[PDB]
């Protein structure tokens, strides 16, 4: 008995924090409810129909929106990524040198940017980019956006770069 909130538009703020059918578009907050009351396990982005995800927020369960539900369609664990009633949307990518924004939701608090700059973090499948911010449990899957309000990945699965593409 997992479920989303709505908490958002995905939307590029000028004036941000600086650091050096059934399912609108928008980014939610992964909820479980506990007897007591509920907790946040993550954040989401849904986009042309199809929510976006870890796998380590839901592992695959599924989820209710409002009165509906939504069932997983593609997920993959060591990428840590997961996508519901419909495949990958999130074609985005990092150019590689200018400053992103996360659209950081954590938990229990309302939903701010703050623009940074990633650093690439050399590993033997490719160059990523990494967002050096310390945010609660229950943050990982803020999107993280480039200038034109893009998804250019989540919160704790890196920024993919495509200069070299």
């Amino acid at each position: 008995d997992m479920y989303i909130e709505r908490a958002g538009d995905i939307t590029w703020e000028k004036d941000a924090e600086v650091t050096g059918g059934e399912t609108t578009d928008g980014v939610y907050r992964v909820m479980t409810r506990r007897l007591l009351g509920s907790t946040q396990v993550g954040v989401g982005v849904m986009q042309e129909g199809v929510f976006h995800t870890m796998w380590h927020v839901t592992k695959g369960s599924a989820l209710r929106s409002g009165e509906g539900r939504l069932d997983p369609y593609w997920g993959d664990v060591k990428q840590d990524l997961v996508s519901y009633c419909g495949p990958w949307k999130l074609d985005a990518a990092w150019d590689g040198h200018s400053e992103v924004q996360l659209l950081a939701v954590p938990p229990g608090e309302r939903a701010r940017n703050i623009q940074t700059l990633p650093g690439i973090f050399k590993t033997k499948d490719g160059d990523i980019g990494a967002v050096a911010l310390d945010y609660p449990a229950g943050t990982a899957g803020s999107p993280i956006l480039d200038k034109c309000g893009r998804v250019i990945g989540l919160y704790g699965n890196g920024v993919v770069i495509k200069n070299g593409s």
